[PDB]
């Protein structure tokens, strides 16, 4: 049907936007601390603290296939990246820190990507 291509260009276009968030979002952290999976030959207990592991490398794939259906969905990965460094990681490590800063820094270019989604519809 046509009313199908049109829901598929919609979601085409918001993987376009998405794509340009995730570089963005990724430039907020030049150290690369969340750029791939936590490794479980490095931290093997890791499934043990975090229950849902996320990562810049894994919302890449999501992002390819097409899979984010909306920008909350999105958010919410980012969300876990932060949110489950800042549990296994104490205050004072470089872990914890560069979290709170891509957080801070994330924060913006997701206040607007929020209104370049509801005003390009």
């Amino acid at each position: 049907s046509m009313e199908q291509v049109a829901m598929e260009l919609r979601l085409t276009e918001l993987t376009r936007l998405l794509r340009s968030v995730l570089d963005q979002l990724q430039d907020k952290d030049p150290a690369r601390i969340f750029a791939q999976p936590v490794s479980l030959k490095e931290v093997p207990d890791y499934l043990d603290h975090i229950k849902h592991p996320m990562d810049f490398a894994t919302m890449r794939k999501r992002l390819e296939a097409q899979g984010y259906k909306n920008l909350h969905e999105f958010e919410e990965d980012f969300d876990l990246i932060i949110d489950n460094c800042m549990k296994y990681n104490a205050r004072d490590t470089v872990f914890y820190r560069a979290a709170v800063r891509l957080r801070d820094q994330g924060g913006v270019v997701l206040r607007q990507a929020r209104r370049e989604v509801d005003s390009i519809g």
